[PDB]
């Protein structure tokens, strides 16, 4: 009846979207309609089929803007929806917001308040947070940041984050892997590393502590699905490589990420999408960066900012492996950025600020 | 010397921006790198002669919105990484305000808002104004502030204060280019014996019916005062002019005119009784002409003028734009309260604070000016 767009254009936003677009299936007074600019595997596992697969910064911009303009004044939706901070979020918003189509945000206020880091992430976030008609932000700490901006009181809602939904559609807790099994009597940590901001002595620094643990833990193990740039993989190769219990592969498709996360020891991170993740695992995670815009997960407990120092990075996973208390408080924090739920609560905002429902959802929480 | 480039697109943005690049050429430590994207095309070029201005970069870009932007945008870059500017300069709200603000921020380049802070807190009106200068809000490193008021909407949005400057607004310096002497009009000698309205009104008025309500008020007030006159220099829009034609044509004392240069537009509002408009630029002009004005518009982002008393807010009813205008008429006392107001948007001098805060951004001085006001 009421057609909601749906814009997304990377594999971590397909993620967080793709159970959003579920919950906007299941429900009979909307109809989701998905534009891809832009991960395939991430479609067919949950099942959705893209209406419009589309297809410097400046071209991208340029290109995304006239393109999404022409999908919005082709179907003609109710509402726009766009996720977070990418190069389509903020194209998506803009082009919405010509054609003046109410705009939702999803994942809305998360703020590192420096314009140069992340680039240009911040300033694509800030300029979604002036466009939108809905903010629907993760967490209160995210919903402060908006109304603290002045943005208008009833337009911020505090929904939980989509990634804690995307886990009930991939988590099995019957799942099995050869990798798994080769390690079935270790300990492994589960390591991803993709910030240009860690790329060169960040990344030597990151595998020379954790090839360190290796060496002087025979009961730990690691498995790291690395980003395909061939100088990572060449610089893996030297540190880490030859070793049987380090595991250099390919990325994971969501559904083996998530089980291999589940059955980690612990996690070693620049990723923002696995620090929200990870407290609904019972995992710590040493996020491997110097400044953070995920704080909730540092205030919870569940996580921890430590730079990528060879010796901080070292002595933190050092401490978490020698301090069982510190671990297990870690691992049993409570997630603040979701219950899995988030999208129910979307979809109800949704419906309520287009007046087909009178009931409000609360805020999460 | 360090390269300031001037990103402007239309006629108002050109005669706002031009006083600034006549500051910047007449200062030593600083080049100014004249960029104009050209919306407005012929009435452009008469401004740039005016203050004797000729751009480095002319672009034809000026079609929906998106492509507007879209054409800017990468256009913009490639001007932007060809020069290698030290600050690219954006003014005020309109699609290459934020268009070369972008470029200039994915190229890594200091950002300067000329006329910044401006609000109406209302996402679809101006549209896409409003919306506009407060994404320029957004990449910014230097805020220049036409108002307190403007300033502490930027403070309050959570700007950081030493980036935030208060300089009064450059359309009051372009005034001092438009004084001439030899002055003369021979429409202003046909009414010499009138109390002429001067008019003006936005293209985007006449989506709806706000155009022809002020139009059929406004012809009212000539039928019943003979004494009264208008002059009225029309947008080209062929949709405009006929809604124009249909009610104020073929009527003695209305003038429909041509747009009018900056030199004759400032000399016709100094012998106007009165403005009526939407312009966002005569509200800050007006004060220094000592003329009341009425604005055409339901919000306004200019409320220091009506503190200050020189502008009243009436939206576009028929009624209400009859009613203001004919108690501006009736009521003498009132027509003096909003007279001899003070000017809240500057003093003319708001160039130079302009290009101080650059040089002592750019660490070329020690000296940061002072807030106007
Ligand atoms: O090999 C991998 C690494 C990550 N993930 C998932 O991808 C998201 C994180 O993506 P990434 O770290 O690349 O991006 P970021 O979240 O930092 O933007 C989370 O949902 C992870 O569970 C995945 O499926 N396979
Ligand atoms: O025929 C005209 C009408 C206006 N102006 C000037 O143009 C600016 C206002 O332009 P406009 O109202 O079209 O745009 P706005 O300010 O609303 O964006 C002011 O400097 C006016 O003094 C002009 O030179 N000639």
């Amino acid at each position: 009846m009421k057609k909601i767009m749906t814009i997304f254009g990377t594999r971590p936003e397909a993620i967080k979207m793709a159970p959003l677009v579920k919950a906007l299936e299941q429900e009979k007074m909307l109809e989701p309609i998905v534009v891809v600019t832009a991960l395939d595997s991430v479609l067919s596992t949950f099942e959705i089929k893209p209406k419009y697969d589309l297809n410097t910064l400046s071209e991208i911009t340029s290109k995304s803007i006239t393109q999404l303009e022409q999908v919005i004044q082709l179907e003609k939706p109710d509402m726009v929806l766009v996720h977070g901070d990418t190069m389509t979020t903020f194209a998506g918003g803009l082009a919405a917001f010509y054609n003046q189509v109410p705009i939702g945000h999803v994942e809305a206020g998360l703020r590192s308040y420096d314009k140069y880091s992340p680039f240009p992430e911040e300033v694509n976030r800030q300029l979604v947070g002036v466009l939108a008609d809905l903010h629907f932000a993760p967490t209160k700490n995210a919903a402060s940041h908006l109304l603290s901006e002045g943005k208008y009181s009833e337009s911020v809602v505090v929904t939980g984050n989509t990634a804690i939904d995307a886990m009930k559609y991939t988590v099995d807790d019957n799942y099995k892997s050869n990798i798994m099994d080769k390690y079935h009597d270790k300990k492994f940590i589960l390591m991803t590393a993709h910030r240009r901001e860690n790329i060169g002595k960040p990344m030597e620094n990151i595998f020379k502590a954790v090839r360190r643990l290796i060496d002087e833990y025979t009961d730990l193990a690691l498995v790291y699905p690395m980003h395909k740039n061939p100088k990572v993989r060449e610089v893996a190769q030297k540190i880490l490589g030859s070793h049987d219990r380090i595991e250099l592969i390919e990325p994971l498709d969501v559904v083996d990420f998530h089980n291999f996360a589940k059955k980690s020891y612990f996690i070693l991170t620049d990723s923002g999408g696995i620090q929200e993740e990870a407290p609904s695992f019972n995992k710590p995670v040493l996020v491997l960066r110097s400044v953070t815009e995920r704080p909730e997960g540092v205030e919870a407990g569940t996580l921890k900012v430590i730079g990528t120092n060879k010796q901080n990075v070292y002595q933190a996973a050092k401490e978490l492996i020698d301090d069982e208390r510190l671990y297990h408080q870690m691992s049993e924090a409570s997630n603040p950025y979701g219950d899995g739920f988030a999208s129910e609560r979307i979809v109800n905002h949704i419906k309520y600020y287009l007046n087909l429902i009178t009931e409000k959802p609360s805020d999460f929480g």
